[PDB]
């Protein structure tokens, strides 16, 4: 809870939000919170409220990242991309968080 | 030093668009084939419409990329970030012609 | 190559240097300066040399990576990792140019 | 589900290899069934595969049990051979 965690950071861009991806990115947080805990850290941009990316900011397409991440995670991830259909891409770096 | 005669591939990831975005960009399809020469090839992506990324495609921060492009395009490319909103980031490739 | 200023670092870390891709790595770093004249900036690690990796370092797979980047450096990548065998693997991030 | 913890080395060294033999022990009578250990010689196998990934040891290893991340840092620091790890959930 600070001074600043150092973790990877897991970066969801999304088209929006649902009721399912809603509860999907719920669900998303508490694995990588527990049975990841510092390893990967949870963030979300909904490129329909912010669509600018900041000049340090990237995103690739989902199926590029999504192969190196624990099944738990690639589930929801691929509920997010194929099924619910709001998840535009993701990106995976190392950075300080509170 | 390395290859001669290339060509480049533009590329704008944008979320959705605004009756002026649409105009904007036929604009700038107009200069890069007119006053450029077909030198650049436009590729407009509207990830609101399709959020699933081909396996090869990556957006980059406009801010990074745009500066090395031609005056008139910085121009059109920050109208479609800062006032249209839609433009996410963008993209350049390349590839060897002779 | 201008020093401590941010831009997409391409990293390739090889196991090894061989005379094909000590060649193609020059020709690697004259193209992304050519192309995209400071946007780009490339990084070679030498895990014979440097095996440990720096905090912000890691290392994805080529095949998985190479794909997003320009069909000529697709082809040098390529190489290094099919031919040379010397490519462990690569990664593509907005970092500061030589500490 | 158990966690398999990834080191990627470059080569090998008496040391080394006696502190790879001592972590292996350490996991299998302390935390069997929790922790798995993998490792990975690039020198051998330079090639990394397509669903796999080489972080930085700094970053993963301080999640690690203390006896662990001890002898992770022989392998990084005094040896040198380590290069980086990954902690993969098992499929």
């Amino acid at each position: 809870m600070s001074p600043f965690k150092k973790t990877y950071v897991l970066k969801l861009y999304v088209a929006g939000n649902t009721p399912n991806s809603v509860r999907a990115l719920k669900m998303l947080k508490n694995i990588l919170e527990q049975e990841f805990q510092g390893v990967y850290a949870l963030k979300v941009i909904d490129v329909l409220k912010n669509p600018q990316l900041a000049e340090e900011d990237k995103i690739l397409a989902t199926p590029t990242l999504a192969k190196i991440l624990p099944p738990p995670v690639r589930k929801i991830i691929g509920d997010l991309s194929d099924r619910e259909k709001v998840l535009i891409g993701l990106d995976l770096l190392y950075d300080e968080i509170r």
